[PDB]
């Protein structure tokens, strides 16, 4: 939020910042919002890109206590939740059939989000498949 | 589930069924799971593809109660929920900046899911942006 | 609430403000309550209409977080919720039969509210019908 | 649901049934769904309109337990909820200013729902305003 | 709400006494002072008059309050009233249906009264309008 | 419910049954609904009053698991709950001032419910006041 | 908590305070924690027993808004809750058989808590049995 | 419940059964209710005391899935819960002072319940004190 | 539960079954409980080990909707939950310091449970550390 | 958190602090996080090891109200929960078979957590088994 305010002053888009720094747009956005962290060298570079002093680079490096903002009621966010309420079992079935018994990780995961021709929201999620342990003794 | 049992007997994948019927794989899967419905002509073709009788086609046509299966605890599903707990505010901010004040619809929405080389799960969601009424 | 306090001072009704500004009464009311936002030019005009300085116009422009005021227990609001607990399935059935498989949007939506003869509360809701995706490839 | 199945067989719309019986469409629909009840004479008439035997008229007459079907997650219904989450305080303020300190009843209430030109869903709710007791002895 | 209460305790006034001085229902008045109900400006000035306080506070008593939102469920005194309707609720429902018809007893148009009788029993009298459900007429 | 069905057959009101048996109307109603129980001699008399066989009197004598019917959403019952959300703190304050530090029991409690001259629902609750233990020894 | 701090300074145990004042240990403790209240004469005496001024005696006299401290997650307390989850129905059945259809009051109730030989926690609860109303008509009709 | 039905037939009290078998009354009651289990020798003896066949003895030996009967709303049970809501912090403080930093076990625990001379419910709970681990390397 | 009943008949311990089949004791136990699944060849072998027919091997192969048995109130289970309520933030801190910003997987995870020389319950959990995404592109 | 900030300044690891003070690493970490407490002599030593003044030693000595930090949504912590959702019944069964009818204590319990050679998280929990009371009168 000290970082967001600084970004608005400069007239920078999240897209622009990501391209200047050569990093994933959604991840970088999450670092600035404090749901993720970076190494110190990127932190210094973020500070320069924005107006701010290198004394704030520390905050971007601290691991955060994540996933704890109550935002469930925001209509934009609810829709993503509704989407997995409706298609969840289908995604479960498809993933089981095509990858096997496992899950898609939320940790090793690259989100991308894009406006395409026709102005539709295109959200691409790219996650590691982790198979479940199968009881092997060595 | 009468439809899923029928599908397993034949050794059909969801992919295969979708390509035979020329429809979105995820949507079709959701019709078979009863979270979505189709018109009668597709319903007959589904039945036609599966072992089953055309007397079943009615069930695929009924608008079904939606979003009411308590699957929150399944680890696979939880992860998608966790993902929006973590990146939700970021997505919100990006969408606001790049589209304006609105939302991405869950109704007019095309999911796609894919194994890419390197065996990563690739989930693509394609939704209509609806702007808020402005006075 | 700085806006509401200002409105009460002047003896303005929500009706009056809406007619002066040529906007939907309910929507404008929601802007003042911080559940919706406007463009900067309307924001300046709202400020002039009320007592207040144009330095507050910024707050009316910021997109807020929406739907997160814990007002469920207020009897006036509960009633609306009870109303859809009782008639919900009926509205669902009628809409399905007369529009098809879809929903009525809460986003593209015009509320209107009126005292009619006999002093009855007349609430009119005017929403876009969005049909569900039907699996078309092209 | 034994009533809904009967209606579908005949190819009747909720609109048609309401116009034949000279009653509010939404209310009637709610009687058939078991969220409301009618008198015995209307119940018999509903039974004739549909295929069914009068022996079922009793179910339409019993006052049920209301508002207890867990339909919150249906996207269509959620939207109406979200709508009052967003505009609730505004409606509260407007009603207070234009009627006074009270509420709009959900009991004495006429819903109406309509497809208008352009295919927009037009829901009209018509409720009694009840003012709060003001402490008069 | 406490500010009024504090003023009442100073003067050694009972809720009973205040109600009789002002010619209003005791329970309703008490609820105005607790901020779960409001009065008109003339009664507000008189309340301020009865208590120590300045007329400048009369405004707070006139604002429609955001009701029913004090988390008092765990107080044993309050829990019992809730338990009471858990146990006798269906019976009251059945009796009211048989003797009044298909409707409800309003919580809006409602006069509570509460009294110590001989034998020291708590006597709570609730007097509410019966509202019948809409019967589909035109 | 075997008891309620039997009552409807005979065309008996809860009022009538209570007057025939010389017992509180609301309490009796609760016995028939299985939220309360009676002694065997009353149980036999209830059976005689209704069509039914005496053999069945035992069900009326069993102590039942109370307050566990999920009726919270019924509009008629909700209103009673909303009523104590709004006036709860007021009733707590009045009872404290007029009886002292204690509660009104839900166990030793006589409900009465009545249609008055004005066709208003009149609900009278008559409960024992129990004061809190004050630390005295033996 | 001003009272607790004062008690810790003096090195007083809840046992000691109770014996000096001739009152139930657990009840007194609950007064000091603000889940119960006393009369003014005991309040003055509590104040003297602790370091504190008689001026604070008022707070001990106010009726409190009880039972509203969110302590459910404390392991010590959770155990008591688990205990009634496991034995609740049994206690219900025994009380019904030996007293009748009623309850044991939490209002007219004397708790006592003790370390006995063998260092076991011994918790004794002594409550009034209240029978349910049995439908008797009042004097009127 | 097959065990309870058998007990009611014989006219046995929980007290009597306990005395005959030389076991804690509350614990035995819990075995019959399926919140606890016994060894096979006691199980056979329970079966003989009641009318029933020894084949039913195994059910008493199975470790049950405990603490999962939704009895929170029963007024008799709620009161015990309320009691620890009100006196919980006091008990916490007393135990800390007189035993140290630990807890009273619900596992190694002897309940006893008794009607005294004054017809008061006397509930005695006798539990092992377990001190928290203090970080010792040995 | 048809599998558990079969096991109790034969007087087999979970330990014994695991050693006969050369698999992790806790995982196998979870297959029999229906919180995990195995391949068909192990499924047949499980059936042989127990009394039962190879027609039941199918149930052991189905992927199950996991983590949905309401066992939170069982005292034994509660204890494990309480343990992470108390030490959770400490484990979080230690793992951050010693492995970095990530998590320990519950998917690639080997539980082991043992009675030691001192008759103490020794639970050993062995999980993969997954670090969070770096933002690479 | 005043303790954690102090630890980060000095560049101390939890491992180092534990080795220096001769205590269990996880337990000490919990003391710093306020989910456990120590005696005054260790508290003083902790203060020296960190930058801080001996006036803060008191906080480390207070018995804390445990298990009440709302950290359920942190992905790292959720996983431990999910783990017992999946394997809970299995652990229950194994422990019943190999120890008997009881539980593993969370009170008398030594956690240990370790990076092994292959960089896997190895969490070792060492708890007392407490058997349930078996109804004995001796």
């Amino acid at each position: 939020n000290q970082f967001i305010k600084a970004k608005e002053s400069k007239g920078l888009t999240y897209q622009q910042m990501a391209q200047l720094l050569s990093v994933n747009k959604v991840w970088l956005t999450s670092v600035l919002h404090g749901q993720n962290c970076c190494d110190i060298q990127l932190a210094h570079r973020i500070c320069d890109t924005l107006g701010i002093s290198h004394e704030y680079a520390n905050e971007l490096t601290s691991i955060p206590l994540r996933g704890n903002q109550n935002i469930i009621n925001d209509p934009l966010i609810y829709r993503f939740n509704e989407l997995f309420k409706v298609y969840g079992s289908s995604l479960r079935g498809i993933i089981h059939e095509e990858f096997g018994d496992g899950i898609m990780s939320a940790i090793d995961c690259k989100i991308d989000v894009t406006k395409n021709e026709q102005s539709r929201v295109i959200l691409r999620i790219d996650g590691k498949f982790l198979p479940y342990y199968k009881g092997q003794l060595d």
